[PDB]
C-alpha cells in the first residue's frame, strides 16, 4: 500500500541531492527581501536594468487581486511589505497609476499610510530620503562600549540582531541620504486621513527608552560627540572581524545588507571585505523561471541535507548507503572547530556545531548541530575515525550549550535578557534568543539516539523544562515551525526517543489533542494565523509537511495502528505527486511568530517521507 | 644617427604596453623572496609539489660558481641570502651532499653559521623550529597602545616597516613553532668554529633597548599577560583595516607574508582576508622560460606606465597619441581619494596621490604621485574636465607633504624619528622614511612641468634642502636608484626645470663630477657597491639606464653638446639591440642602501629613450 508511496518518495529526493552530495532547497520568505535589494543596489550606485526587469515581474507576479502582499501565502495584507514593495516598483519604472500601484497605493493609506510601518521600513525611506531620519529610533555606535556584563550590550541580542544593530549604528551615527530621481519619490505615502497607527516596541516601552531616544536624537545633533570615532571603528572592527566565508554576514540578508551600507558610509567601497561582501549576494539569488529573480532571506543546505538523511534512513536505505555516504563526508568538512560568539557565554567550551548555511563559523545553531550529529550517527562512513571523533565534538557542544532552565536557545546560552525587548527600535520580530520546546526537543530526540535515556541529569532537567511549557491543552508551541502540529510533533517524538514513558498523561492528552485537529481530507494543516489568533491553533488546510509532523507524534504515542493515523497515511499516500514528491503552496516555517515566516522547500519532500518511514517501522 | 635609434626604441616600448594601456616590467630583487615563500607554504600546510620544483630550478639557477647567492647581480656573497636559500633547497628535497649544498654550506659556515644572520632569517628559522624564539629580538603587541605622539609608536617606523611590525608582534606574542620533517632539520648550520659575528641595530644599540629586549622576553614567559589579549586583537582590527584590494597588505612581500602567517596563529584560515590574502598571491608569481618561478618583492605597473609615457613623450610622439591615452585614461582611474596611513599628520589634506602598485589606496607614494602627475600634464586627453581635475588633486596633494626641512618622503611627512633605529629587531634595511633628494627632485620636476618657478617659495624650500644636502664632490645620493648618478641626474634635471641657472657654481662643479665618470665604453655605470664602498661612487660596467641618467644632467647642464656627451649618446646607439630594446644584467634600483637592491625592467627600455628624446630636443 504505502510501500509504493515511499519507493516513488526516496528515489525523489535521491533525484534532488546534488552532486557534492547535499541537498539544498530554496527559502521563501516576502517581497522585502526582493524591495531592499533593489534600494540597496540604488544605494550603492549598482543597477542592473535586466535584474530590475526579473524583480519586476516577481514583485508583481507575488501581488494578490486587491493588490497587496502578505508575509505568507493567503495571508493578510502586510502594510510594510506592501510598501517597501510599491516604492521598489515604482523606482524600477511602474507609474502611480497602473492599476498595480493604485490598488497597493489606496491600501497603504487607508492603513495611515509611512507612519504606520514598522521602523525598517522608515528606515531604508530615511535612507534615500522620503522620511526624516528624525523620526527614527536611535542606535548610537557608543552602544559598542557597554561591557559584556552591562544592560543593553550587543551580547543581550540574538545573534540575528546582533549583527543588524553594529552595522546600523554606524549607518545611524552618519544619518546617510541617497536621494531617489523625481520620478520615484513617493510623496503619496503621506497622503491619507487615516489616523496613523504606529507599531510599539515588542515588550512594551517604557518612558524611559522614549525619553532616552529623544535625548539620543539631540545627542546627534551637537557639534561634538567625543569618542564617537572610537564607537564607529569598534562597530566596525567588530564587522571585519566576523564577515561570513561568503562574503555575507551571519548568513542572513539583514546585518549583509546594512553592513555593505556602512562600507559604504566609510568609502571603503575598495576594500575586500566589501568587494567579497557584494559578489557574495548572487549566490542567494534564484533565477524564476517565469523571468523573475528572488533573493534569499538564508540559505539552509546543512539544514535540508541533515533532514534528508534521518528520512532516507528512517525510510529505508542502507546505514552505508555509498549516497548517503556522500552526504556523511559532506557533512563532516562542515563542523565548525573555532570560537564563535557563543564562547562568550562558554569560554571553556570545544567548538563542534554546525551551521545552518555552508560557511558560517561565527554561529553555529544548536538545531542543525542535533540534527546533523544525529543524522550522522545513524550511518556507515569509510573513516569511522572522523565520525566517531566529530560526533563527540558536536555532542559535547551541545550538552554545554543547555541554558539555565535545562531547555536549548539556538545560537546562544541564556540569552534572555529582557531589557532589549522595550527599545524603541526594535518593533519588528524576535531581538533575544531564549530556549524553545522545538529545538530542546530536537536536541533529546539526538542524544536519545546514542541511548542517553532519563537516568542523566541532563535530560531530565530538559523534560522538566518542556513538561513546564505545555500548553493548558497539551500543546506545544512551535518556534521555528508552523505551529502547535510542528512543536507537539517534536516535543513526543523526542520523549519518546529519551526512554520516557509515552504512557503518561501529559504525554496522552498531547495525543488526544493531534486526534483532534485532524482534518476531514485525512491529514493535517496549521495556518500561519495560529500565531496571531489561537482560534486557528491546529486549524488550516492540510500540508505534506504538517500531516508528516502530526503523524510522527502519533506513531511515537503508540496510536500509530489507529484511525486518525491510518487515514493521515492514506492522504499522504494519494496527495502524492507521480514524480514522488509533494505539494506546498503553504508556508509551515517560522522566523519570528506573527512577523516573519518562511518557505521550507524540501519539507513538503523529506518529512512526509520521514513519517512514512515510521509507519512502516510501527509495522 | 640617433634618430633611427629613437624610432626602434619607440616601437619597442609600444610593442610592450600591454592592452588595458599600462606597462608593467617585472622587479628583480634576490632568492630570499622565493626562500621564504616555500616556508611559508609550509606553514599554512599548502605544498604545491609542481610549484617546489620550478622554485628549485630558479634557486640553483641563481647560485653562483662559489655556490653562493647575492643580492645583486655581480655581487659580494650574501649570509643571510645564502642561508635562507640553503634551507628552502634542503626542504624541497635536495641533500646536504650534492654540490650545491656542500659549497653553500661551506660558505655558511666559514662566516660563523646561523648566529651571523639578520634577525628575520633567524626568525624564519624560528618558526620552523631550527632556532630558538628567546634569542630572537622581542617586538610585543602592547607597541599597539603606544599613542600618535608617543616614543616608539607604529607611526614613528616608515609605512613598509610599520605594516610588518604589527603583523610580527602577534606572530612573536605567540611564539608558535611549525617543525620541519627530519629530512629537513638544519642543525649543521651551527657547525662552526668562526666566531659569530652578529649584525646590530641599524644606528647602533643602546643599553637601554638591550636591557628592555631582555625585559619583554622575561615578561615574555610570565602564567599572565594583563591587556595582551586586548594588544594583540588591536593589531589584528589594524591589519584588517589596511588590507590591500588584491589581497596583500601594502604591496609588499614582508607584511604580507606575516600577515598571513598570523592570520594562521589566530585560526582564520577560513576568514574572507586570509582567503583573499592566499589566492591574492599569484599575481605577484612569475613563470620564468626555464621552468623556474619567482615572487616579486612587489609590483611597478603604475610606476612603469607613468614613465613610460614621459620618455614617449619627451621622445616625440603627439600630446593625443591614441596609444598613450590609453595610459592616460588608466593612470587618471588610478588615482587615490581615500584618507591613508599619512593622514595622520595631514588629517585636512585632500586624497589624491597614487601607488607604486595596481590597487594599494592606504600607501600612495609621492614620487609615483609626482611622475603620474606630471605625465599627465604632458597628454591631451578626450576627457579635459578630469585631466584637470586629477592633476590639481595630486598636485595639492603633493604640497601638502612637504616635510619641514622643504623636502619630501616617500610615504609619510616628516617620518625622521630616530628612536627606532636602535631596536634590536631593526637589523636590515631603513625603518624610517625621511625626505630623500630624488624624491624631492622628481617633484621639483613635475612642478616645473606647470611653470612654477624659484619665485614660489615651496620650491625655494626645497632648492635650499637639495643645497645643504649635495656631497662634497658636487655629487647627489641616490635613496630609490644606484646611485649618485641617479641622484645627480635627478636633481640637475629638476633645478633646471625649476628656472634655476643652470650655469651656477655648484651645478657646474655637478656636470663636472659627471663628465669625470665617464666609462671608456663612452657611457656610465655605478655598481651597487657605492653603498658599502666610497671608492665605487660613479664607478661600475655601463648600463643603458645609468648611461641615460648621467646624460639627462648633462642635457639639463646645457653641455648637451659637449664630447662626454655626444660620446653617451654613442653608447646608446650602439649598445641598443634589433628589436629597439636594450640589455642590463645589472640592476640600477634601490630598495634599501646596502641591504637590497632591486631590478627595474623597463628601466633599460625607458630611460635610454628619454633621455635620447631630450637629446634630440638639445638640436
Ligand atoms: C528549523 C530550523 C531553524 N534553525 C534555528 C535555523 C535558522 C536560523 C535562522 C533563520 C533566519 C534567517 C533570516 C531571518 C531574517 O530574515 C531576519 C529578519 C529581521 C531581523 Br531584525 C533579523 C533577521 C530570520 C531567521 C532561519 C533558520
Ligand atoms: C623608484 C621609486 C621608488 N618608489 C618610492 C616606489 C617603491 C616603494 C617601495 C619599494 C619596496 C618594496 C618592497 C621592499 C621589501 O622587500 C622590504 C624588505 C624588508 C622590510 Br623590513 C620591508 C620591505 C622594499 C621597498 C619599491 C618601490
Ligand atoms: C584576536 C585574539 C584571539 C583571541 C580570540 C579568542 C576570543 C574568545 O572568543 C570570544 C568571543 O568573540 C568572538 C571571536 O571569534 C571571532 C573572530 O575574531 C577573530 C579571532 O578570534
Ligand atoms: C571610522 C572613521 C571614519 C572616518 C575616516 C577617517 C579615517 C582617517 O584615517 C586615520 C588614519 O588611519 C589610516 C587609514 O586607513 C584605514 C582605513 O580605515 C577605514 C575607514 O575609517
Amino acid at each position: 500500500a504505502y510501500a509504493r508511496t515511499l519507493d516513488r518518495a526516496v528515489e525523489y529526493l535521491l533525484s534532488c541531492q546534488k552532486d557534492e552530495g547535499y541537498w539544498w532547497g530554496p527559502l521563501l520568505s516576502n517581497v522585502t527581501m526582493e524591495a531592499e535589494y533593489v534600494l540597496l543596489c540604488h544605494i550603492l550606485d549598482r543597477v542592473d536594468r535586466d535584474r530590475m526587469e526579473k524583480i519586476r515581474r516577481y514583485l508583481l507576479h507575488e501581488q494578490r487581486e486587491d493588490g497587496t502582499w502578505a508575509l505568507y501565502p493567503g495571508g493578510p495584507p502586510d502594510l510594510d511589505t506592501t510598501i517597501e514593495a510599491y516604492v521598489a516598483l515604482k523606482y524600477i519604472g511602474m507609474s502611480r497609476d497602473e492599476e498595480p500601484m493604485q490598488k497597493a497605493l489606496r491600501f497603504i493609506q487607508s492603513q495611515g499610510g509611512i507612519e504606520s510601518s514598522r521602523v525598517f521600513t522608515r528606515m531604508w525611506l530615511a535612507l534615500v530620503g522620503e522620511y526624516p531620519w528624525e523620526k527614527v529610533p536611535m542606535v548610537p555606535p557608543e552602544i559598542m562600549f557597554l561591557g559584556k556584563r552591562m544592560p543593553l550590550n550587543i551580547y543581550e541580542f540574538g545573534s540575528w540582531a546582533r549583527a543588524t544593530v553594529v552595522a546600523l549604528s554606524i549607518v545611524m551615527s552618519r544619518q546617510p541620504v541617497f536621494p531617489l530621481p523625481e520620478r520615484a519619490r513617493v510623496p503619496e505615502l503621506y497622503e491619507t486621513d487615516v489616523p496613523p497607527r504606529r507599531r510599539g516596541a515588542k515588550g512594551g516601552g517604557g518612558w524611559i527608552f522614549d525619553a532616552l531616544d529623544r535625548a539620543l536624537h539631540g545627542y546627534q545633533k551637537l557639534s561634538v560627540h567625543p569618542f564617537r570615532r572610537a564607537a564607529e571603528i569598534r562597530a566596525l572592527d567588530w564587522l571585519l572581524e566576523r564577515q561570513a566565508g561568503d562574503g555575507s554576514w551571519g548568513g542572513i540578508q539583514p546585518p549583509w545588507f546594512y553592513a555593505l551600507i556602512a562600507l559604504k558610509i566609510l568609502d571603503m567601497t575598495q576594500h575586500p571585505a566589501f568587494i567579497k561582501g557584494w559578489e557574495g549576494l548572487e549566490l542567494y539569488g534564484v533565477e524564476l523561471d517565469y523571468g523573475g529573480w528572488m533573493f534569499q532571506a538564508s540559505i539552509s543546505p546543512v539544514w535540508d541535507t541533515g533532514l534528508a538523511v534521518l528520512a532516507l534512513r528512517a525510510a529505508g536505505l542502507p546505514a552505508d548507503h555509498d549516497r548517503l555516504v556522500k552526504a556523511g563526508e559532506w557533512l563532516l568538512d562542515r563542523q565548525i572547530t573555532v570560537p564563535g560568539d557563543w564562547a562568550v557565554k562558554r569560554p571553556n567550551l570545544k567548538p563542534g556545531g554546525f551551521a545552518f548555511q555552508f560557511d558560517n563559523v561565527y554561529y553555529p545553531d544548536v538545531d542543525d548541530t542535533a540534527v546533523v550529529v544525529w543524522a550522522l550517527n545513524t550511518l556507515r562512513l569509510p573513516d569511522e575515525r572522523r565520525r566517531r571523533d566529530a560526533m563527540t565534538k558536536g555532542f559535547r557542544w551541545i550538552v554545554g550549550m543547555q541554558s539555565s532552565n535545562g531547555g536549548w536557545g539556538a545560537y546562544d546560552v541564556d540569552n534572555t535578557s529582557d531589557l532589549p525587548n522595550h527599545i524603541p527600535f526594535c518593533d519588528f520580530g524576535e531581538v533575544t534568543d531564549p530556549p524553545s520546546e522545538d529545538v530542546t526537543a530536537h536536541v533529546l530526540e539526538c542524544f536519545g539516539s546514542f541511548g542517553y535515556d532519563d537516568a542523566w541529569k541532563v535530560i531530565r532537567r530538559a523534560v522538566e523544562y518542556l513538561k513546564r511549557e505545555q500548553k493548558p491543552d497539551g500543546s506545544w508551541f512551535g518556534r521555528w515551525g508552523v505551529n502547535y502540529l510542528y512543536g507537539t510533533g517534536a516535543v513526543v517524538s523526542a520523549l519518546k526517543a529519551v526512554g520516557i514513558d509515552t504512557r503518561e498523561p501529559y504525554i496522552q492528552k498531547a495525543l488526544d489533542w493531534v486526534e483532534q485537529h485532524q482534518n476531514p481530507d485525512g491529514g493535517w494543516g496549521e495556518d500561519c494565523r495560529s500565531y496571531e489568533d489561537p482560534a486557528y491553533a491546529g486549524k488550516g488546510a492540510s500540508t505534506p509537511s504538517q500531516t508528516a509532523w502530526a503523524l510522527m507524534a502519533l506513531i511515537a504515542g503508540g496510536r500509530a495502528e489507529s484511525e486518525a493515523a491510518r487515514r493521515g497515511v492514506q492522504y499522504l499516500v494519494e496527495t502524492q505527486r507521480p514524480d514522488g514528491g509533494w505539494d506546498e503552496p503553504y508556508y509551515t516555517g517560522t522566523g519570528f511568530p506573527g512577523d516573519f515566516y518562511l518557505g521550507y522547500t524540501m519539507y513538503r519532500h523529506v518529512f512526509p517521507t520521514l513519517a512514512l518511514g515510521r509507519y512502516k517501522q510501527a509495522i
